[PDB]
């Protein structure tokens, strides 16, 4: 239409190497390599624990433009839900640095606390997680990487959506994005993604349902054993993910109108805020899980009360 752009007034921070201490490499994958460290920024008596994540490229320009698109999508990004990134540092592989999430991905956590889960934790992620893609679609922002792997866990009750190596912005009242063949998750992806290359905010929705699912099974691998080149005919044949034991029709029905073929049908963000926070109130109710009721989960500053102008 006619809606222009407005100026990008994000600052980007430059960190110097020499105020951060590597105490040790959390994990290693395709998203690269992360390290936990701690970071003393020289002017004030504060001491912050941080993340360092570097790329792992065949070229270190391949390495430093990528990891420079992870940086600009990211700084322009403000919410409880999203990672924050806090700047960067200018090493020969330019590294990313964030808070630190002590209790790591939440596939993980769901998989090592799979007795200790009850369904208030369950349901209170789907929210905060919704929450949070609703406003990365408020900035403009297709995730298209949105799963379990890639959600951090701050504390128990408090979870985080992370790596943003395939975010996209899209223009003022522009729908879609087309990519260019490379690599994505086929397993979390909408079929209109796997068969056409676009990525919509609907089609992030898909992922989100796929995400609710690895949640609602304690982390199990969806279409465990079908190779990533059967799943467009799996799609395309009308099948989807099985109903979690643990769910009731009413969290079914939710996942499976994120999966649907009509995009536009799939639900919003900002309703599955409404639903998930519904049944919340009443988590008994919507899911029905074994021991539920009988199972709990220096001058350090969290970065969250260390603020930048
Ligand atoms: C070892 O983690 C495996 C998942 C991996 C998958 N992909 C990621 O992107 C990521 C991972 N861990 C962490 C991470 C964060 C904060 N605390 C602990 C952690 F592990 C990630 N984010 C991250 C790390 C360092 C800097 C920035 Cl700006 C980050 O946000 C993009
Ligand atoms: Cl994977």
């Amino acid at each position: 239409g006619s809606m222009g752009e407005a100026p990008n007034q994000a600052l980007l921070r430059i960190l110097k190497e020499t105020e951060f201490k590597k105490i040790k490499v959390l994990g290693s994958g395709a998203f690269g390599t992360v390290y936990k460290g701690l970071w003393i920024p020289e002017g004030e008596k504060v001491k912050i624990p941080v993340a360092i994540k570097e790329l792992r490229e065949a070229t270190s320009p391949k390495a430093n433009k990528e990891i420079l698109d992870e940086a600009y999508v990211m700084a322009s990004v403000d919410n409880p839900h999203v990672c924050r990134l806090l700047g960067i540092c200018l090493t020969s592989t330019v590294q990313l640095i964030t808070q630190l999430m002590p209790f790591g991905c939440l596939l993980d956590y769901v998989r090592e606390h799979k007795d200790n889960i009850g369904s208030q934790y369950l349901l209170n992620w789907c929210v905060q997680i919704a929450k949070g893609m609703n406003y990365l679609e408020d900035r403009r922002l297709v995730h298209r990487d949105l799963a379990a792997r890639n959600v951090l866990v701050k504390t128990p009750q408090h979870v985080k959506i992370t790596d943003f190596g395939l975010a996209k912005l899209l223009g003022a009242e522009e729908k879609e994005y087309h990519a260019e063949g490379g690599k994505v998750p086929i397993k979390w992806m909408a079929l209109e993604s796997i068969l056409h290359r676009i990525y919509t905010h609907q089609s992030d929705v898909w992922s989100y349902g796929v995400t609710v699912w690895e949640l609602m099974t304690f982390g199990s691998k969806p279409y465990d054993g079908i190779p990533a080149s059967e799943i467009s005919s799996i799609l395309e044949k009308g099948e989807r993910l099985p109903q979690p034991p643990i769910c009731t029709i009413d969290v079914y029905m939710i996942m499976v109108k994120c999966w649907m073929i009509d995009a536009d049908s799939r639900p919003k963000f900002r309703e599955l805020i409404i639903e998930f926070s519904k049944m919340a109130r009443d988590p008994q109710r919507y899911l029905v899980i074994q021991g539920d009721e009988r199972m709990h989960l220096d001058d350090v500053v969290d970065a969250d009360e260390y603020l930048i102008p």
